[PDB]
């Protein structure tokens, strides 16, 4: 039997079997007042005492979503949906450590992504209990609200001023500053780690004035918030605010009225209408996303990154070798999961379409011009790589080498991945390469469990990505000092020597994508 006495109350735990040792997991602990009612589209609000036993032994409800139904039995998109029930009610978290209980143990702080409308804390991927076994650290994940009922905004009005999901997780990081001493945890040495729109939010964190002394360091897993999906501007975020007024039958003429029309409405047909308040969309879409509140974030973030305002310490950033692929089957013409999916030129510049909704035709031409001069013409899978390649470098790629770049130039010692490995389970067809979401595992320690599947090369891949990623979160160093591996230089502006990882050798490369992403980050923008 283990309890815990935190500032708000005792919280029961349970105990876990792994690899022949033990774990105790509190899973569901809550950090904030529900937010319901007139809560709903506000800040977070503290907790009060309960006294009382708080059993914290099975995961929570998941926040608010709309599900992923276009391949329903499909283990390869199901796995990403949640797995509890989904509620309003779902300001939770989870805490993993090791047993016996540590005495000072750095902390590894999960934020997971899913466009900022998805995702949940207890997916099987995301469960912590393999790192604190293994490298004995504690692993805290939080739930936080997503889609309108987590960034739904009328900019500068309490009602709904933006931004609550990442308050959401940022009163989950001041839980974690009070209270992680009880269970073991050292709340000076706290890593975020996250990835996608988790990852953008780790780098949003890194940009806050109000998360700056909740952690110590920051990991960013294809994600980072100059991507061109993190951040909604004041006048688009306004007119899908409205969008939704309108399309719930509440529109007004007093703002405040607006909102307290829409507490009325019922969770489901403010749903049900997300993903409508915008005309065109994209299987990128961030409908409801991170605006510039002056609260959470006080100017527009890329001025910031540009002049050096945000917390000085060190980052881990990388990318996955095929993040644009799994994009490709939700809607570019010609593709599909079920075959090898080779399409024509015409179809190339119809996905364009898809991706690039409005967008000049110049733009388009322009992307078409840059990823299409083939060597050569022969090669039948051309143009079904470059539509993969145009999505993940675009969307993923070059903005985290960007980031990594600019915030290297103020001083901090930054380490950037390459992550080149499939995994030998992937249920996606092999043409999908190396797909966005899936060293996730390889991070969790997944691998590490023989009576999986998971090959002997794997296992070993996962055990040192899994010491590096503990190296980092304890002392800042991405190494893996004892088993004669490669040293990981850091990533400096100028050399931009990066890490590949992958089941035979890893090595030190220069200047990823260096061809394209100067076409992404210094032409497109333009168009
Ligand atoms: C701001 O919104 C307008 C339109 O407002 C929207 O109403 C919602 C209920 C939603 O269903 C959406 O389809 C509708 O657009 C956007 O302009 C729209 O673009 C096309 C033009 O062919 C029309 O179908 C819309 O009716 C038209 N606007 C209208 C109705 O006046 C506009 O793009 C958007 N501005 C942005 C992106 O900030
Ligand atoms: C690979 O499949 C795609 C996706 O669409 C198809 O999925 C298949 C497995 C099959 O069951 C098919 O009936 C299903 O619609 C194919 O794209 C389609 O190509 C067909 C050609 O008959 C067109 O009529 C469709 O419009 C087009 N689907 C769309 C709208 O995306 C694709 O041709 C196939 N390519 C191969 C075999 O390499
Ligand atoms: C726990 O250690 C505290 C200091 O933490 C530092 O040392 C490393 C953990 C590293 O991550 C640094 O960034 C931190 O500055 C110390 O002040 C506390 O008193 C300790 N608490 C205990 C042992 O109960
Ligand atoms: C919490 O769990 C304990 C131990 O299994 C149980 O005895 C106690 O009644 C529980 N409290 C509840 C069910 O609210
Ligand atoms: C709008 O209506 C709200 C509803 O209570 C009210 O509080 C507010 O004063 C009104 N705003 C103004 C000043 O127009
Ligand atoms: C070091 O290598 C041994 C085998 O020689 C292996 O069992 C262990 O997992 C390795 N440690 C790390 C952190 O990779
Ligand atoms: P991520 O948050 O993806 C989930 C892994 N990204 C694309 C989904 C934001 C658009
Ligand atoms: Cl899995
Ligand atoms: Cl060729
Ligand atoms: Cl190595
Ligand atoms: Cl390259
Ligand atoms: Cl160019
Ligand atoms: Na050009």
């Amino acid at each position: 039997d283990i309890i815990i006495a935190t500032k708000n109350g005792k919280v029961r735990g349970m105990q876990l079997t792994v690899f022949g040792g033990t774990v105790t997991a509190f899973l569901g602990i809550p950090y904030a007042q529900p937010p319901l009612g007139r809560l709903r589209f506000k800040k977070p609000q503290s907790l009060t005492k309960w006294t009382d036993i708080w059993n914290a032994t099975k995961y929570a409800n998941s926040c608010c979503q709309n599900i992923d139904q276009s391949f329903p039995g499909f283990h390869g998109s199901e796995m990403w949906n949640p797995n509890t029930d989904l509620s309003e009610d779902c300001l939770y978290l989870n805490v993993w450590i090791p047993a016996p209980k540590p005495k000072n143990a750095t902390v590894l702080i999960w934020i997971y992504g899913g466009g900022f409308q998805t995702g949940t804390s207890s997916l099987h991927v995301y469960d912590g209990k393999f790192l604190a076994r293994v490298e004995r650290v504690i692993v805290v994940s939080m739930n936080y609200r997503v889609g309108a009922l987590g960034f739904l905004a009328l900019p500068g009005n309490p009602e709904a001023p933006g931004n609550m999901g990442l308050f959401d997780q940022q009163l989950a990081l001041q839980w974690v500053q009070k209270n992680i001493a009880a269970f073991g945890g050292n709340p000076k040495s706290v890593t975020l780690f996250g990835e996608s729109a988790g990852a953008a939010s780790v780098s949003l964190h890194l940009l806050s004035p109000g998360s700056h002394s909740l952690f110590t360091r920051a990991i960013l897993q294809s994600g980072s918030f100059n991507a061109p999906w993190a951040v909604t501007s004041l006048y688009e975020a306004r007119n899908r605010t409205l969008n939704l007024a309108k399309l719930t039958g509440c529109s007004r003429e007093n703002e405040t009225e607006i909102i307290k029309c829409l507490r009325n409405k019922d969770p489901q047909e403010i749903l049900l209408n997300e993903a409508f308040v915008v005309p065109y969309g994209t299987p990128l879409s961030v409908n409801f996303g991170p605006t510039v509140d002056g609260d959470f974030l006080t100017d527009m973030p890329d001025i910031l990154l540009e002049l050096g305002q945000f917390k000085k310490t060190q980052i881990l950033v990388g990318v996955n070798k095929d993040e644009g692929t799994a994009f490709l089957v939700y809607g570019a013409p010609g593709f599909s999961k079920d075959n090898n999916s080779i399409i024509t030129r015409k179809e190339f510049q119809e996905g364009l379409k898809i991706f690039f909704p409005g967008v000049s035709e110049f733009g388009k031409e322009s992307i078409l011009f840059h990823y299409t001069d083939w060597v050569d013409d022969q090669r039948p899978e051309n143009y079904r790589e470059a539509l993969g390649d145009v999505v993940g470098d675009y969307n993923f790629i070059c903005p985290a080498l960007e980031f990594t770049k600019k915030f290297s130039e103020w001083g901090n010692n930054a380490f950037f991945y390459y992550f080149e490995h499939r995994s030998s389970k992937l249920p996606w067809p092999e043409w999908m390469g190396v797909m966005h979401g899936y060293e996730i595992e390889f991070v969790f320690g997944l691998p590490l469990e023989r009576r999986d599947q998971y090959t002997k090369a794997e296992e070993i891949l996962s055990r040192s990505i899994v010491k590096r990623w503990a190296n980092f979160a304890k002392y800042g160093n991405p190494q893996e000092t004892q088993n004669n591996s490669t040293s990981w230089p850091v990533f400096k502006s100028t050399e931009q020597k990066y890490l590949t990882l992958n089941t035979e050798s890893t090595r030190i490369m220069t200047k990823l994508r260096a061809q394209q992403c100067r076409f992404w980050t210094s032409f497109f923008p333009k168009v």
